[PDB]
């Protein structure tokens, strides 16, 4: 029909309509923002694209960017949920709008989703990411990009104008500004823009907080299990380098431009199959090419930008997941595997923290042991586990966004914590597992209202309770229903009082303290340890 | 009587009957173990106290040793009751032994009491170690001594004749001698002594059981709120020198050298000593004391923790534990916001600033690192739980730990050890309630006092105390506190170094709890030694 049809500065589109359970919502797929970053264009910032002729078909899903594939695992869901579901190409800079059937008639708010993957992998065309319920239930148009991930987003050369990093991340910013200038064209209102992501999203989101050119291009941030002051988002000059000219070397092309021209020679694929053979040593949740901390797109490190920063006017939805860590484990720890319990020995335990925590003096690992032993059950089997999947969790997830979450509240922001700790009843990962990294989008974004995905009653209203929390807080600022002030309030986490809400099948119950005894190590005691050793 | 007469190998004596509400007991009270230790012999080894004419009047308690007197409340009873309540004077080697009024037939075992007070202060005559109700209640002989305390019993100038150091701890082995060669005359079993004592007598008990000499002298110990490898308890020759050369100076005695040093120090009164003793400390402290055993080689051959590590302790019966607050009361001794009339609501700037004076002479990583895991991350300004905490502070760096640490090395080298925690505050209790029950608050109900009738304790009290001293008379005898053949009684089982067992004691019964304060005691036996030495 006539709905389907939309012209953008760029020129005309035509959607597809997408079937709701309560009704059908309007789709367009495959947008693309930005000129194929091929050839002579590899490693380099995005160019807008020009404008075309004709109509695109923009009915389908775009291809994915190249990236490395899981196959630890094969034909399980529980990792065949995040691999590719398009083929592979660099030719992938694409974006995707939803929008209600009946147009909006006045300007509704907009959802910005930046999916995860360690900066390494993801794409927006994976069936968790699908936004036709999150727009169907709440009318706001959502908008996902697809971003440049692995070393074709940000391997670094820092100083060089051939290899200058961060370009995933401003393959973003150049999506965020499509949508200031294109998204009225779908009813989308350019003044009220929430970014929402996971893992290495929700990272790249805290990126555009401290990014001065970005911070105009949307209102509101939603952090879900990511923080961009973590351990694993960030990487020096130096290290940058050097994980750069290693890969060169691997691949047979060792100055600078010399270095980086004849990487452009090397096919994608080649690049994707030595990835993980630049790392400095055997880790867990570790990964190749990520952010850069170069004086560009961050003055500093994000740790100097947050404590200096003033965040007054900002709202702020941040969260993690019960058990961040945990199926990590399964992908170089000792004596870990998703198949059996994992009951493992107290060597194994002393063994993984290194891996856990890599780049760090023995005292320190002592100190991470002297925390996570249960010195009157030094050698029990369940402990242990339970205990390794807390130090990677902490360390990497839990702690960096209580430390974010602190800051930015002290310094001007208004800030909502969760603890999302309800175990799908379709997980097919072990139940030792717990709720792990990254299964909360299912629910945020509404996917048990899929007739055709098994999910109980129970957590379909689930669904909706929280897809109305993420769509309040990108409407206001503030995930309570300001209709409703006899159900219980969801409160502000401040840095002293350390409120945060608990998302699963129970009524919202608040606590406090997240995990503040385990966090007061990590990001107070463990700096000093080893800027003193 | 023809009980309150006994020829000791010195000579005679002449004792006193004791009344108890449940019979009487014989008692020989100021009996000289040594020859005064006076004048030149200040700072010297004790010797033998030569043979007397004719009998020793051994009816009431002899001196006290020359120590400090606690000031600081005047009139209350919990600081006046460890206060010395006899003369002060140098000469003050004397021992007392209470035995049964009828006198054992059989040999019956001996348990001997070394008083504690930080190696400054303390005396066998004070009232709470009364020993009639223990010996008349479980018929054991009761043996206590005096040590010289102070720089009377511990100033050292490592190396020279004339301040060897320790000479305190050798009063006590002296002491031990008199018992193995005496306690006989008064019905008592030399092949079965026990010792116990409390605070620095508990590490005087653990030092005996790392000094050779002194293994030879008793069978059984129990170490009530000490441990020899405490922070306190010891110190270095290096340290032991640069002390006593400074009191030599704050007394105006210009610094052979060493033997310069000493002859001057032996001019200047007693009383001149005590005045200074607190200034030749390093810095402000809390649960620190000034002369303390030296580890010198003689007496103690290495560092107690190095001795403890690789002992002799195979078929050992031991007896330890701690009060449920060992670190509260030290606290108003110097520690910013803390008085036992205030409630002792301190900020947090005060507490950081404590954490520095509870745990000196650590690097500011290392105090880091005690903020770290005794702070409450939730609560980091409450100052309800930042009282509290500074009290585990002191309590665990300086008793429970070390003692938990003995413990374990004790068990793995094969020594049965029983383990106990004293919480039950007592009525009578002078001291403020947010002290809980404090370092010392044991001691009353070992030694049976609630059974005085002119104490105003519990009918409760009454029957509690005759538990503890079944338990204390039942170790002294068998090595075991339990009852022999006792089907309906909650068992007490021996420690370990791994299931970690021990008991609660308080009105309730026997409550076996496991890991004494384990994640506590972790990082001051383990972790912060590698820091300490990382930095
Ligand atoms: C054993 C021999 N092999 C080893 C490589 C195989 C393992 C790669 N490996 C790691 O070592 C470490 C880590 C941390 N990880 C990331 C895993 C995280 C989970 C992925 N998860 C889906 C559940 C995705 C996700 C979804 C949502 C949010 C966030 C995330 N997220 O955070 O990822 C790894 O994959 C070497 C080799 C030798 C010759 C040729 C080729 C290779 N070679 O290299 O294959
Ligand atoms: C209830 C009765 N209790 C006594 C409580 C024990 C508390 C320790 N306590 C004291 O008793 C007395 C005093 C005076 N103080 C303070 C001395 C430290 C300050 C020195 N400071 C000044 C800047 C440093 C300095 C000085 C001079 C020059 C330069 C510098 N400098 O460099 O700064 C204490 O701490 C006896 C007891 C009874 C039974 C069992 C065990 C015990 N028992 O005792 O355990
Ligand atoms: C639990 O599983 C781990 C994971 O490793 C194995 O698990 C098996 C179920 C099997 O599928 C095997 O192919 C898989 O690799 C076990 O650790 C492994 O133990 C084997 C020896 O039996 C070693 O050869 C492997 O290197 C080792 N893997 C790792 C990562 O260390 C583990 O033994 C098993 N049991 C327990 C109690 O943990
Ligand atoms: C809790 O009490 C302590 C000390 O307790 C006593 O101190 C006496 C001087 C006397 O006033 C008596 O009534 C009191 O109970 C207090 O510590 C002291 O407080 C004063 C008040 O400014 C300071 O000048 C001192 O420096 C300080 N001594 C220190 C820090 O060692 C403490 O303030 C009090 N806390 C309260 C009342 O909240
Ligand atoms: C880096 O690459 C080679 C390595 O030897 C070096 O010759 C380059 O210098 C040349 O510089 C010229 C000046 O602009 C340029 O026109 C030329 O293209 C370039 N050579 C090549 C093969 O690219 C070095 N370039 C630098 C340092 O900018
Ligand atoms: C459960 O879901 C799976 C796939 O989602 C489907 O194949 C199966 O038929 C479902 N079960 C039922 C009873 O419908
Ligand atoms: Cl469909
Ligand atoms: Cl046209
Ligand atoms: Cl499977
Ligand atoms: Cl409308
Ligand atoms: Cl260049
Ligand atoms: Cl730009
Ligand atoms: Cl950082
Ligand atoms: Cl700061
Ligand atoms: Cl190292
Ligand atoms: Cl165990
Ligand atoms: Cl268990
Ligand atoms: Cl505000
Ligand atoms: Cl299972
Ligand atoms: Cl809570
Ligand atoms: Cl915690
Ligand atoms: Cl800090
Ligand atoms: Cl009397
Ligand atoms: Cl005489
Ligand atoms: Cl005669
Ligand atoms: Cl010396
Ligand atoms: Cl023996
Ligand atoms: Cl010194
Ligand atoms: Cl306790
Ligand atoms: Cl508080
Ligand atoms: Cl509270
Ligand atoms: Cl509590
Ligand atoms: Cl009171
Ligand atoms: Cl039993
Ligand atoms: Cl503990």
């Amino acid at each position: 029909d006539a709905e389907l049809l939309v012209t953008v500065r760029g020129g005309r589109l035509r959607g597809i309509r997408l079937k709701t359970p309560g009704g059908p919502v309007s789709a367009f797929l495959g947008i693309p923002f930005a000129e194929p970053p091929m050839g002579p264009r590899r490693f380099l910032p995005p160019e807008p694209k020009q404008p075309w002729s004709g109509v695109v078909d923009a009915t389908t899903f775009q291809s994915v960017c190249y990236q490395y594939v899981d196959t630890l695992y094969p034909g399980f869901e529980g990792t065949e949920m995040w691999n590719p579901n398009r083929e592979l190409s660099e030719d992938c800079l694409y974006l995707n709008v939803w929008t209600p059937y009946p147009r909006p008639t006045s300007p509704t708010p907009v959802l910005v989703w930046i999916y995860g993957g360690g900066f390494y992998s993801g794409a927006s065309s994976l069936d968790v990411y699908d936004g036709r319920f999150l727009v169907q239930a709440e009318r706001t148009v959502l908008v996902s990009m697809n971003y440049r991930v692995g070393a074709f987003g940000f391997l670094a050369l820092p100083g060089s104008r051939e290899a200058p990093g961060n370009v995933g991340l401003l393959d973003q910013r150049l999506a965020l500004q499509w949508v200031q200038e294109n998204v009225a064209a779908f009813g989308g209102d350019p003044t009220s823009v929430t970014l929402f992501g996971e893992s290495a999203g929700a990272a790249s989101v805290g990126m555009h907080l401290l990014s001065p050119p970005s911070r105009g291009l949307f209102h509101r941030a939603v952090l879900q299990s990511g923080a961009p002051n973590g351990p694993w988002a960030t990487v020096g000059m130096g290290e940058a380098r050097r994980r750069a000219t290693q890969l060169a070397h691997l691949v047979g092309c060792p100055n600078d431009t010399e270095l980086v021209a004849c990487l452009r020679t090397r096919p994608a694929q080649v690049l994707v199959n030595h990835e993980w053979h630049v790392l400095p040593q055997e880790s867990v949740f570790r990964f190749s090419f990520v952010p850069v901390v170069d004086g560009d797109f961050l003055s500093d490190t994000p740790e100097a930008l947050i404590n200096a920063g003033d965040f007054h006017g900002l709202q702020v939805l941040v969260g993690v997941v019960k058990d961040e860590g945990s199926y990590f484990l399964v992908y170089g720890a000792p004596g870990f595997s998703k198949d059996n319990e994992s009951l493992i020995s107290r060597a194994e335990f002393l063994a993984g923290v290194r891996v856990g925590v890599p780049q760090v003096s023995d005292l320190a690992a002592e100190a991470v042991v002297l925390h996570y032993t249960d010195w009157l059950h030094p050698e029990d089997p369940a402990r242990l586990r339970e205990a390794l999947s807390d130090v990677v969790g902490d360390h990497n997830v839990v702690c960096p966004v209580a430390q974010l979450a602190g800051r930015l509240a002290a310094q001007g922001a208004r800030v909502y914590a969760y603890v999302f700790e309800h175990r799908a009843s379709t997980l097919s990962w072990p139940l030792w597992m717990g709720v792990p990294h990254g299964y909360e989008i299912e629910f945020i974004f509404g996917i048990p209202l899929d007739p055709s995905r098994n999910y109980t009653a129970e957590e379909k209203i689930f669904a909706q309770r929280l897809m109305r929390y993420w769509a309040n807080f990108a409407r206001t600022g503030d995930p309570n229903e300001p209709r409703d002030p006899k159900a219980p309030q969801w409160p502000p986490y401040t840095a002293g009082a350390q409120q945060y809400v608990s998302l699963d099948l129970r009524p919202l119950e608040v606590r406090r303290g997240l995990r503040a005894q385990a966090c007061a190590f990590w990001n107070r005691f463990l700096p000093k340890l080893l800027s003193a050793t």
